[PDB]
């Protein structure tokens, strides 16, 4: 599913990401834009053999099980395929664990490099929320 920007903003708000660990909703929308282009089916294999999954590109090294990341953890207790759903619930619940882990949103390389310190409210401008 390729979400519309305000569609995703409303789903993220509904599932509790607005000001979660102090990150306003535009941070999460911007992160998803640059991580997945709002595509829930996005996947990208990392050089070390882990894979990032879904709208927030959650990594199999720590967070989900894909059966092909040796020595990895599954700290969100989910199959990585659950992160590819049209239903963003599993991605949002797991993102909450990731952003609580000590580095905040710097866990998302695209957020650090492309969203951090920018006008992130622009990402929710025009959305009825
Ligand atoms: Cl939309
Ligand atoms: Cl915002
Ligand atoms: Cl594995
Ligand atoms: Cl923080
Ligand atoms: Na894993």
């Amino acid at each position: 599913k390729v979400f519309g920007r305000c569609e995703l903003a409303a789903a993220m708000k509904r599932h509790g990401l607005d000001n979660y660990r102090g990150y306003s909703l535009g941070n999460w929308v911007c992160a998803a834009k640059f991580e997945s282009n709002f595509n829930t089916q996005a996947t990208n294999r990392n050089t070390d053999g882990s894979t990032d999954y879904g709208i927030l590109q959650i990594n199999s090294r720590w967070w989900c099980n894909d059966g092909r990341t040796p020595g990895s953890r599954n700290l969100c207790n989910i199959p990585c395929s659950a992160l590819l759903s049209s239903d963003i619930t599993a991605s949002v619940n797991c993102a909450k664990k990731i952003v609580s882990d000590g580095n905040g949103m710097n866990a998302w390389v695209a957020w650090r490099n492309r969203c951090k310190g920018t006008d992130v409210q622009a990402w929710i401008r025009g959305c009825r929320l």
